[PDB]
This record gives C-alpha cells, sequence and structure tokens, in this order.
C-alpha cells in the first residue's frame, strides 16, 4: 500500500488512486508574483476557543492529533468559505533535512515541515459525507521553517516517544491549537485535494503566508518517529510529503496586498 518510498511513494499513488492526475490536485507552488489579491474575500475567522483534542495518533504515513468534532467547538468560518467548517483533526509533514518538508511551496521554496488544521464542512453532516463533496474540507495550511523553538508545539514533540510506530496512540486532550498559529492570518486560497491517498479534490485550501518558526530540536525529534510498526525493520519517519502537482486551471487568490 501506498507511502513514500521509492516503491510506493507519490509517483506510484496514481496506480491505486487515479485522480493524483486530476484537475484540482494539491499539494501546488504558490507563485507570489501571479496570485491576485481578491477583495471579494471576506475577513477569515478562527474560533478554537473551545476546542477539545482527543488523541494523538501515528497512522504509518504522519501522525495526527485528533479533536471532538460532535458539536460546534471549534470552527473556522469566512476567507473564501461559505458556511461553517468543524475541526476534526491535525496533521504534519515534514522532511529529513531543514531544507525541505513542506507539501505547498512557495515561489519554488520549500519549508522544513507543513501543518495542515482540517476542517468539514456541517452543511454536510459528517467528515466521511463531506470528503465526497467539492466544497466539503477547509485546511488551513501552515509552514514550519526552523529557527526559534515553538512554545505551543512542545506538548506534541513530547508525546511523541509514545507513539513511536505504526498504530500507536496516546490520550492527548485540554491541547490548544492555537498556540499553533503564526500572529498573521494574511492567506492564499484556492481549490485543491487532499494530499494523501484517496486524494479527494474536495478541499479549499487556505494556506498562512507567515511560518511559524521551531527549533532544530523540535523538527528532531519528529524525524525519530517510524513509519514502520512495533517490532518491524526501523524505518524512520522523514519526508512524509507530497511534491507540488501542476496548477492546471487554477487560480491562487491573496487575502493581502
Ligand atoms: N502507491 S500505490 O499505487 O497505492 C501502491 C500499492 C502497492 C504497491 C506499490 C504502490
Ligand atoms: N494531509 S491533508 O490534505 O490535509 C489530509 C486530510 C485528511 C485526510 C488525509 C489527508
Ligand atoms: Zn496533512
Amino acid at each position: 500500500h501506498w507511502g513514500y518510498g521509492k516503491h510506493n511513494g507519490p509517483e506510484h499513488w496514481h496506480k491505486d488512486f487515479p485522480i493524483a492526475k486530476g484537475e484540482r490536485q494539491s499539494p501546488v507552488d504558490i507563485d507570489t508574483h501571479t496570485a491576485k489579491y481578491d477583495p471579494s474575500l471576506k475577513p477569515l475567522s478562527v474560533s478554537y476557543d473551545q476546542a477539545t483534542s482527543l488523541r494523538i495518533l501515528n497512522n504509518g504515513h504522519a501522525f495526527n492529533v485528533e479533536f471532538d468534532d460532535s458539536q460546534d467547538k471549534a470552527v473556522l468560518k469566512g476567507g473564501p468559505l461559505d458556511g461553517t467548517y468543524r475541526l476534526i483533526q491535525f496533521c504534519f509533514h515534514w522532511g529529513s533535512l531543514d531544507g525541505q518538508g513542506s507539501e505547498h511551496t512557495v515561489d519554488k521554496k520549500k519549508y522544513a515541515a507543513e501543518l495542515h488544521l482540517v476542517h468539514w464542512n456541517t452543511k454536510y453532516g459528517d467528515f466521511g459525507k463531506a470528503v465526497q463533496q467539492p466544497d466539503g474540507l477547509a485546511v488551513l495550511g501552515i509552514f514550519l521553517k526552523v529557527g526559534s523553538a515553538k512554545p505551543g508545539l512542545q506538548k506534541v514533540v513530547d508525546v511523541l516517544d509514545s507513539i513511536k510506530t505504526k498504530g500507536k496512540s496516546a490520550d492527548f486532550t485540554n491541547f490548544d491549537p492555537r498556540g499553533l498559529l503564526p500572529e498573521s492570518l494574511d492567506y492564499w486560497t484556492y481549490p485543491g485535494s487532499l494530499t494523501t491517498p484517496p486524494l479527494l479534490e474536495c478541499v479549499t485550501w487556505i494556506v498562512l503566508k507567515e511560518p511559524i518558526s521551531v527549533s532544530s530540536e523540535q523538527v528532531l525529534k519528529f524525524r525519530k518517529l517510524n513509519f514502520n510498526g512495533e517490532g518491524e525493520p526501523e524505518e524512520l519517519m522523514v519526508d512524509n510529503w507530497r511534491p507540488a502537482q501542476p496548477l492546471k486551471n487554477r487560480q491562487i487568490k491573496a487575502s493581502f496586498k
């Protein structure tokens, strides 16, 4: 099954998930000189004061922190979105080296990592119905660069010991995802897809211009995770990112001049 290695990596995905070669795939390179400012964009609204994290999971491809999404406790709205999108999980992608790791790129620049706060459109009732819709998900993408430590990430970094291998999960309650946001909400937006199989084209992407800084030590601990299960041969979870895909017939809009 799919992964990131030479034999089951992003160039193989299309054989089991033909939409890999589709019309609105993610990630993409964000050409900052081609992105247009869009005055029709309403202000973005991230309302996470009531977020309830539950658990953290190594799924063999990344780790995810999952949230209770049985009510309107953590929601994204505004910007390009119509309606209310509920936070369900965040996932991270990172590199083997500080010069690579992000899925999206900005004028071909790769960041050390990328965070996705994944939200589903409450008009579709559940996450699994939402992914079957062209406007079913809204994902907030945040770049990580290596520099100063991010205090608000350390609780994540510290629990990774307990979820080293594929299929391990741990309790992860009372984690405040607001601690992972940069100061500015200036963003670029375009229509795209999940960046892992099944690669469904159900995402409004909202990619923040301002990266967060994390320390070398923080990102180093990401790189100690394993893709393999417990008692299998150790394969470090690194370079779990898909490269940029053709833009095709899409425009990236900017929220800012
Ligand atoms: N990556 S994929 O098309 O799902 C795949 C499945 C099995 C073996 C190799 C690759
Ligand atoms: N990594 S992503 O596009 O945000 C994604 C979100 C949910 C399921 C699978 C992938
Ligand atoms: Zn992701």
